[PDB]
């Protein structure tokens, strides 16, 4: 059905302190469904290149965003700067942008994002609430 | 007989306090239907959307509401728009929206909704003025 | 013989403060009849609806009025609209509404009921005076 | 032979004060006659009717009258009302009415039954003039 | 003197049908009175109260009553109550109510009113009677 | 010399079909004294009061009565009723009531009249015996 | 006299097509006194706020409602919630609120307000009726 | 007084389009005060930092918000944003947020403001409403 007009389907966007947060989302999302892929930084950035350049095309080129929030995330500059740009992108809270709260209270939540809902990580493992079917929906809604 | 004409039947709006009688309400009244559905905020909405537009759909999507009130239900401004949006949706009497009151006196009743019967939340438990009753009925007014 | 023409026999108008009464009222006049309902406002009405509405449904759906007059019934106001509105429907002393006494002496009666035979309130109860036979008597000449 | 054409044998009309005298005489009347009924103000008048309507009724609907004279009688405007309408019914002298005295002397008799002749209240009982008989003899000139 | 220790002087009570007929009464007797006053329904009504409330209080209010009778008189009931009321308030024939016949035979008149002298309406006006004497007189005596 | 001891001087007592005869009556006899008067049932009762009081008042305060006997006075109740009144309050034949007969032959007088001299209306007019001769002559041996 | 106790006196309600009317009854109602004020949705409610809280708030706020019924209060529905709201602060017919009817017959009239009376809207203009004879005195009767 | 403890006192959130209308607020509201100032976006906003960053501190650093809504404004995505952040700051109609449409119908009014009231434009100017009263009111009750 030609479903395939875009690179790659998810994008997620991480503190660099947590690796391991980005690498189990994508590891947990692209297992489950086995047509779904994804995109990753420090994954499938292409060597050589710039690392602005690289994450503007990371995340123009994916039909979702999920963006990872940590009390690092809050420190790191490149991890706000890819915030900053992923709500340029589609500043609209139309579902591209799934945010993910991990140890930050609901008063530390950065202002900029207070209007849009947000997956807290209070479960046990964040993916028990569901984001694939967050992106599948959109993606269904896409095409 | 194409009663199937909305995506849900009953939407809650609830205090964002004490999630628990939403989930109370929703477990109580699908599980002795086995046809009907129901809508709530915590537990459907679309994650990474706004919360305006996704409570505005919510109420509108839906044939019968369901307003909580509880001690925090006056203090919090939420659930205050809540309330705002369901009486501006249906501004008749008709039926379609459902106060349950839970802790608050008749004097502390909020002046806003003064002219409508509410649910007396004195009885053992809130369903046992059987407001699924009153669904049925305004479903079988419908349809 | 197709007499039941309408859903309901029996409305009671009651002061907010005495719910006993009526549910006495009911409960003792439901029981002795083969095949004769009743409505009452906290027992029947739709919850979520218009009192006003309500109410002036609850009196035209009826075929006879019974007005519970108690020493609240002077003070509280709503009482007095449903006694105003049940006077407004019929205001011919043909027998469809019922004023019951409760601890009103005949100097403090109201007076815009002077003019009717009122059931006495000073007897060990008031179903005493046998106000079904009235009500039954209403209905037999009705059909 | 269609002896009771109407609804009713007897009516009595008393003052408010002494209840016991109308009921006396109905218990008096009724017990050795086994034949004849009768009808009292407050005993077999309907609830929810018309203080005035009811009264007219219940002298149209009798075959003979009894006007229980008392003391209270002349203060009390309803019975003077009652006994204007019995004079208004049948003016003629025939029998219809049947004035029985109580504790009045012949000097402060009312002005308006001067014309015809009344049971003396000074006996043990009024019911040893034995007023039946004039019932009885006024029923039989009829059918 | 101090004879106006009351704010009122006659009350009229008529068919809601022909206002043409209590005004003209208003209107006449009004006029002719060197100092006099009246009360009609809705010439002086309270706008916004009660219609049994306020007809209550009129009657209570005035020093004497007119109540005029119609062919539409009999077929209404709101005028059927303002008579039971009148009836009711001064039920003794002293000259408190004013019966004004138009358009009934003898044969037909109320039941409730066969007691009290009628002023009839056969002659060439209601008026030439001179009701206006009757009330004046009434006053007279009054103080 | 303080003759006027009462209200009024003649009384005239008719069948309540041929208000003319007592209409002549009075317009006979009120006209040619210009010091006497009189009263009459239709003309000057009050309105408003008791049929049956205003009678007796009317028989009470007057000096002399006159009975006018008529075909249809035989029948009709009301002037039956006056009549014993009439009698009642003058038992003896002094002269207070004065029986002027109208179309009845001597066989068909009442019996209860026989002992009374009656005035002869066979002649040219009921006048024409001087009724008011006797009411003078009575009043002159009055006072 | 310190009768200045609230802040408005006069609170209209009307159907959101007809705005002119309200429009009206202001511009009529505070020119001629020169002392009394009034509220008006358009004209008064606080711009960015709730509607439903600023018309709960303006009816409490006010010494006389008034209630203005048009062809298009039956449909609209917020106009019902008006009328609701006025009828639940002020049950009792004191004279608090003041229906004015204008191209309703009577047959059609709101069920709900058939208690009370109600300022006619036949006539040459509604203000002819005098309502603020009415408001003038509700608030006399104030402090 | 020290009644400055914000950094500015008035926010205007606007379509992307047309800047003149709030360029055409700003100096409508800041030049009657001479003691009022104002922000707006492109006039004051930082350059060299996030957008995102800007706008938020921008809505949250004023004493009221205005949301000109527009044509364009359904259609721009970041519009929306500043919108629901506006929403989001203060989601109690106290008043801190004023709509003000400018071309767009009733029927099309973005759902999710339905509860509040709006400043419309279809009268001959915006500013003729009086916003700043609404600013100067919100500011007398902060103090």
């Amino acid at each position: 059905s030609s479903r395939w007009s875009k690179d790659y389907d998810v994008c997620v966007c991480h503190s660099e302190e947590d690796l391991v947060a980005a690498q189990d989302l994508v590891s947990y999302l692209e297992g489950s469904t086995a047509s779904l892929r994804c995109f990753l930084q420090l994954r499938d950035a292409t060597p050589g290149g710039a690392i602005v350049s690289e994450l503007c095309q990371a995340l123009s080129s994916s039909h979702c965003r999920v963006l990872l929030i940590t009390p690092g995330f809050l420190q790191d500059p490149w991890c706000k700067y890819q915030m900053l740009q992923a709500l340029t992108e589609a500043p609209g809270a139309e579902g591209c942008t799934i945010p993910l709260l991990s140890g930050l209270s609901r008063a530390a939540y950065p202002p900029e994002l207070r209007f849009m809902y947000y997956v807290d990580g209070r479960g046990p493992d964040g993916g028990f609430r569901q984001v694939k079917e967050a992106v599948m929906r959109y993606l269904q809604t896409l095409s």
